[PDB]
């Protein structure tokens, strides 16, 4: 098909979109929110999809945060890597591979984010990534 | 199609089950035993495939873990970064991101699994990422 | 359909090889210059995709190195990571997990190269993971 839009929303009213194609038993799902761009000849600017601490459960446990969604759609998608700047409450930072995954429960979408132990409590993530999951369903 | 189950076996007879779906030149495999889940609403639970020392190929170089496999497809994947935690005989552990391919050999799938240099030898490797594959057939 | 064959240009006039299938809004492009084998029962031996210093856009800002590419498809793909090997000009070298996406800009496809920082100037940026983009168009 063409790419049909959408998006989730989290506990705080952000508001992520993504495009999506869906087949057979394919699903194949963009977020767009943070698509990079050069600005000029010679500088790429990344961009960021920006969670604060209050799209997060509590507690969280073994550096897994999940940012429950409502809306969109619902899939267990497998796990894709992605660039995280994890920024916490004293306004130090650490860039970090991040992993992330789309599951269900209790039929809402979650946002599984998981990545390494910080010094200190986290203010938020910022995944500068692109991030596309190409997902079975069924 | 709809996704069509299969399997992988190690030399262990560890059976490695897998969803694929395959269309024109296209083959997107999902390995299945390992899909994490919330198990309550606060907790996200990871589950690893486990590969055991006696799963690999010997001598093994560069960090570069091999696992002959019998059965199931016989793909040239592309390069997917996974969660790993490697285990080593002392029972201490280092989490990594990994590297893993599917390669064909002798007319057998083997998958290849990269990582970084540990303290000691390895008595077990862990996925605990949901890995799935898309592959370009000819 | 069946996978057609294309490739890039870079700059020094190295020649970038891929894959692709485009079906309706989807677009699945591997680059196959460097895909791993096993020569032997026992040896895998990762291949290179070799990016030279000339390959890349000056100023470099933020361990973000530009390839300006000629030829070729124009996607703004998602973001893979891989693994990389940064060469520098005293021949000490770095493995790191990279970040890469295709991006277009004045009509050119360019390939957005991220990693981390390193003690000295880069002489080469070696791609050891064999890449393929999953891609959505419009």
């Amino acid at each position: 098909g063409r790419a049909t839009n959408g998006q989730f929303v989290t506990k705080t009213a952000k508001v992520l979109r993504y495009k999506f194609v869906r087949w057979d038993a394919l699903l194949i799902i963009q977020f767009i929110d943070n698509i990079g761009v050069m600005e000029n000849p010679t500088f790429y600017r990344n961009k960021s999809i920006e969670l604060r601490s209050a799209d997060f459960l509590s507690p969280m446990l073994n550096n897994t945060y999940i940012v429950p969604l409502n809306g969109g759609v619902r899939v267990e998608s497998p796990t894709i890597p992605v660039q995280l700047e994890v920024i916490l409450e004293n306004n130090s930072s650490f860039i970090q591979v991040g992993f992330v995954r789309l599951t269900v429960k209790n039929g809402n979408p979650h946002m599984i984010i998981q990545c390494n132990p910080v010094p200190g409590n986290i203010k938020m993530i910022k995944i500068k990534s692109v991030m596309l999951f190409t997902c079975l369903i069924g």
